[PDB]
């Protein structure tokens, strides 16, 4: 009894829990009534809150019960975004939250900070949230969310994986409740596709009232690809990929990067790039890249998560992607995230805000955003040992054989961004607002996504500034400036300075790529709309009612 | 014509089926069988663990006809067994990407030499299982596990450490999975748990005897590693108020465990510092464990003789329904890097710069962990005590908000080695090597500007503090001893950085080095650690 304290709380609540179950299976209609059982005021509760599939039956299910009886909940949750997982706090059954993505245009979690109703313990990137819950954040109570379960507990949760393994694991060997829900309950294991979840990580599970929810995240309409969108993507190309020979990638979700997808069929093409340049991806399967796909372009593609209507497409391309035995895709975003840090040459993403060092961040005044996956694909791994052309095409140069021996690599990290904002604000700032957010919200350090130090590509639709041979912070300082635009920062450019950045190659308009900016126009885009989409993928790709 | 791989494998399995009993391979078998699964130039990952071998299906693959089986890229965590290089030596193998080479590294460089053997990269563990799923992606896993079912179904236990990375990547590629298994059982119920289910497993093999695997003892804990473990938990666990950490093997770290309950029990501070670790279940943390500090382990696999003090101490490790611990070395090394406060480890030599490496002439040793646990991680956001204490205060209120903390990245090594060799160099040995095998950087375990703290035994040096490259250097030196790189230091400057606080001797922190001996170890040898266990700890 010295030793076996978890063990033995466990087994006194599923006790009196059983007694509402059918052995694993709880009654659809009795969910409340068993969280107010297995779960204990103070719990480390993580609750699913992935980035794309939300246990939602659960959340909605907690947000109703007894704050008398659940209250003071330490919540843990990759993703915050329903709107009964911040109803927790204002009900006072939640009081901290450790959390790494939340929505960039809420003022909520500010304003439950404001009021006292949240307690912020850190903002995370996703593998570092998933890392604590087997050092300091261990976890009491897992809430997730599956596809379907048979009475043992075996889970199958498929295409949308997620981080589902990475969150349940922790509690499944240190006492903690697992619960689940799923869409179907089946009697036997073997009418499982597949078991993602082994019943013996379960202690419970529950038939959903509707579906788990789950949004399109990861697809952008090609029709509202822009000009300025082609233009940069073109340079992308050019004067990184090509540049540099990347070999793996991620891209960030955005119309910057759908229209780099969307090129490589044909201005990617026109420059003989195909098998030379972007093999090896980690990524979603974006619909964006179907024609990239079809062309031959992208040879494997390794997924945080799936997207809708890209199943049945994704299961008649098993070459490509990791699909299981049953057929259907196997997400994993501890296992994609980790690969994006350690094992791709690249990643490129955008933001809301850029200081004069090159500091990026999408926190604004009033907004406490998160991070999501942004700062684990955003810097530079010191934990990398393998050499690849890109990676070492950034190590120090014109030192002695010696010196040049004792330097290392860099990974790619490119800031794609137009120079002002969608509403017309600057992106290029003197000051990010998020110094002032930490100050207002209490947090140590301004909530910074991609340190300036570790960003080696700054592109914007005025040229890319190649921040990693920069000589100095001044230099750096210069070299953002020639591409910022009218921005306060950009107003300051010198242009004897700006000429000789470009005559030293450290910065390069779109004339020095060999591109006109009239050549830069949706008709090099392969697809100029969802429907194109669907008919690239052969009719494979079904698109959701947003996109239909 | 997006089928390839799945139809490839389909031919692959009906074939090797006619030897088969559904997934249970006759043991006897198992060499017809790994011809007919294995194709010439796949990439095959051979567990091969750092501890867990499947030594069944190395011997064995050893063993096969290289006119079937030749051109195989290996792709290995840990190069430990003779016969994994005998496969290059046979002609079985050609490339090879791996993490950990121990006693096989001599060989490693001879094989290069003889154009045996070609290296892709060595790498950091997870940074090779990341590549698993992008540019490595295995054509054939084999593994080993405790029990299996006759469904495939795998029970790996406290020896799961690396297999579920491993065995992912291929199971969701049409790659090949083959476990050996000590022992097999009919139906799933009669195993302890599912580490490992049957739809990731092709074959299962129940070898000829159980998977293999390799065991400090405090008998050999000097009083120099005392006097060092001391500066530890003095001018750094205490000083940071370090909550979470990792050691890597070694008796300089073992000492620390050993004098947690004494020494810093003196200090005051159980409960204070030490309470979650990612480690394995060393034997010289049972009394760490026993007199309350140590709150959590996480492990990247198991400890011999320590399988029955794990179990009973289940509100302290990791451990399955069916009583036994799970290891997981992805998740461990994951958590060593972006959620613990500090790293200390040593290497054979450190230059100047502090730029550290445990390869030397003729002998390419691997990373392992090292890497991954010996850098700051630039992805962390996350605030705590010891990380916040190394962000550098700006000029002002907002760039100190624009400052980031750091993970504390102990170097913790004597200034020569047992027999009289340097630790400290001009030139580290690795830049050589690098040259004589092809590899285009110097092989190094932890560069200079990851280091937080310098520890010998003539002190500390607070390199985070450093003002600058020369600081860092004149930093270095002051602790560096009669090495080359000691005696460079300037005597008014080492004078100046002791009173700044920048280096710390023993004196500066009221350590005497008489009273350094191995009477402050909670267990002077194995028979204490057994006391210690109530007898649940039995060594091999």
């Amino acid at each position: 009894r010295l030793w076996t304290k978890r063990r033995h709380a466990k087994q006194l609540k599923l006790e009196m829990a059983n007694q509402y179950t059918d052995g694993v299976v709880i009654p659809t209609q009795d969910i409340i009534k068993v969280l107010e059982t297995l779960i204990t005021p103070g719990d480390k509760v993580v609750l699913e809150g992935n980035n794309q599939k939300q246990a939602d039956f659960l959340s909605r299910s907690l947000a109703q019960t007894n704050p008398d009886i659940l209250h003071d909940l330490h919540m843990i949750m990759p993703s915050v975004g329903r709107s009964e997982h911040l109803d927790l706090f204002e009900k006072g059954i939640a009081r901290k939250l450790d959390f790494s993505f939340a929505g960039p245009q809420s003022l909520r979690i500010s304003q439950l900070i404001e009021d006292g109703l949240l307690e912020i313990g850190a903002i995370h990137t996703y593998i570092e949230l998933y890392s604590r819950l087997v050092v300091d954040l261990i976890p009491n109570v897992v809430l997730s969310a599956g596809f379907m379960a048979d009475r043992q507990g075996n889970i199958y949760t498929g295409p949308s994986t997620e981080d589902s393994p990475a969150l349940i694991e922790p509690a499944a060997f240190s006492d903690g409740i697992v619960i689940v829900q799923v869409n179907e309950l089946v009697d036997d294991v073997s009418e499982l596709p597949r078991v993602d979840i082994p019943a013996s990580w379960v202690d419970y599970v529950v038939v959903a009232d509707q579906p788990f929810y789950i949004e399109p995240l990861f697809t952008r309409d090609p029709k509202h690809i822009k000009p300025v969108h082609v233009l940069m993507a073109m340079m992308a190309i050019r004067g990184i990929y090509e540049k540099h020979n990347v070999q793996s990638l991620n891209h960030g979700i955005g119309f910057n990067t759908a229209a780099i997808e969307l090129i490589l069929p044909t201005y990617g093409e026109s420059l003989g790039l195909k098998g030379k340049i972007c093999r090896n991806w980690t990524l979603n399967p974006h619909p964006t890249l179907i024609p990239a796909i079809e062309t031959g372009w992208v040879e494997s593609v390794h997924c945080f998560g799936t997207e809708l209507g890209m199943e049945k497409y994704v299961a008649a391309r098993p070459d490509v992607f990791f699909t299981g035995r049953d057929g259907a895709l196997r997400s994993n975003r501890m296992m994609c995230q980790l690969a994006g840090q350690y094992a791709v040459d690249l990643f490129i993403g955008a933001t809301l805000q850029v200081d004069g060092m090159g500091h990026s961040s999408t926190v604004t005044k009033g907004r406490l955003a998160g991070f999501g996956g942004a700062p684990n694909m955003g810097h530079d791994p010191r934990g990398r040992r393998h050499d690849t052309p890109a990676w070492l095409d950034m190590r120090l140069q014109g030192a002695n054989e010696t010196e040049t021996y004792l330097a290392r690599g860099k990974k790619l990290v490119v800031q794609m961004v137009e120079t002002f904002q969608e509403g017309g604000k600057p992106t290029f700032v003197d000051r990010l607002d998020a110094i002032d957010v930490a100050k207002t919200a209490g947090l140590p350090l301004a909530p910074i996504m991609i340190y300036g130090d570790d960003v080696t590509h700054l592109l914007t639709e005025e040229g890319i500034a190649y921040l990693y041979k920069a000589s100095s912070q001044e230099e750096r300082q210069a070299m953002i400036a020639a591409v910022a635009g009218v921005t306060s920062i950009g107003l300051t450019q010198d242009p004897k300075t700006t000429a000789r950045l470009r005559r030293e190659g450290l910065v390069v308009f779109p004339e020095d790529l060999g591109i006109r900016r009239t050549d830069a126009t949706r008709e090099l885009l392969a697809a100029k709309n969802i429907a194109d989409l669907v008919t690239w993928s052969d009719g494979l790709y079904q698109p959701p009612a947003k996109f239909r």
